[PDB]
């Protein structure tokens, strides 16, 4: 287990802890893009969120909102986000599921989200097979 | 509501529904950043993040494992994010909550995370302080 968030949860790493419950543990991610940076993750190793089950997301995703809230009412941002990076080229460095939950300033944020749209390279019809394509594989969820 | 999103939900602007049940819906975004981009959606409307209750997060993000895993298996990227907005000044267009599920293929990617680490701007003490405060809250 060369997992740096498992041995957090297992104490042998020391944490800056916001929140923790018998499934969650909070805590700021030392590289605070902004004032506030939390990570939030299940103390169940999960590498990524495809591995959720409908359990163990219901003793996970709660706690979001809450932690949420509490970091927008101690700094009162102006904005907030909340991230998920699923494997390397996605920005994943470590194989354990978490999530960022990153309060916005303004004026030297840390995170900014790249934003390239491509509407024109889509017709109707096209998104109607995407969708209906993804759609069928669901039925089974 | 004023929502266009509730509109959607209601059924008066159409949409490339990926998903749907009782308490959620998914769908397309037609920016599409990425092939396969989509939004996943309470069926109640909520402005953000903050207005989440227990029940209606239990009922909410078990759908976002089970999207990302068909967009998983349909367009096999070599990556995937999920992005949240909260605030005009955090991305936030369309105010009510939505989860972004977002494909990633590497080159040509329309979406992509500004990192900028600001570790050697706090001591241990400081993280310490930051955490409590926000703790004090979660109690
Ligand atoms: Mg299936
Ligand atoms: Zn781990
Ligand atoms: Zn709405």
């Amino acid at each position: 287990e060369n997992c740096i968030f498992c041995k957090i949860i297992a104490g042998d790493i020391p944490s800056a802890k916001v929140y923790e419950d018998e499934h969650v543990l909070a805590f700021l991610d030392i590289s605070q893009v902004t004032k506030g940076h939390t990570l939030v993750i299940p103390k169940t190793h999960i590498e990524n969120v495809y591995e959720f089950t409908d359990e163990l997301a219901k003793q996970y995703f709660h706690a979001v909102p809450k932690i949420a809230r509490a970091i927008r009412d101690e700094f009162e941002p102006i904005g907030l986000n909340t991230l998920n990076n699923n494997g390397e080229k996605a920005g994943q460095s470590v194989f354990h599921y978490h999530m960022h939950i990153i309060p916005r300033y303004g004026k030297g944020d840390g995170f900014g989200a790249v934003w390239k749209t491509h509407a024109d390279d889509y017709k109707p019809e096209d998104l109607q097979n995407i969708s209906s394509s993804i759609a069928k594989r669901l039925a089974s969820s």
